[PDB]
């Protein structure tokens, strides 16, 4: 069943990646839109820079969440492919998954 399971795995990875790109694109459009609003309503100096830093930080958060999940999946697949008797699984989540 190695081929089928590897395929389903790859599909799940792609699902996570597509979700990541969608969320990030959304946050980028929201960032540029909000900046356009701050420039539209009067203006400010450091406030636009600060809110830009906030948007960039949030995008970093989204990318890093999806990256942690991708590493989780990679770890599941590595653990199952090399799975052999006498091996110890110290993570409850990894064993349940």
């Amino acid at each position: 069943e190695l081929s089928t399971l590897e395929a389903e795995m790859a599909v799940e990875r792609k699902a996570v990646e597509d979700q990541r790109d969608g969320e990030l694109e959304a946050r980028a459009q929201k960032l540029e839109a909000d900046l356009a609003e701050l420039e539209a309503e009067g203006a400010k100096a450091d406030a636009r820079r600060k809110v830009r830093d906030g948007g960039e930080r949030e995008m970093r958060q989204i990318r890093d969440r999806a990256q942690r999940e991708l590493d989780r999946l990679e770890d599941i697949w590595s653990t199952f492919t090399k799975l052999a008797p006498k091996q110890l699984i110290v993570d409850e989540n990894l064993y349940r998954e």
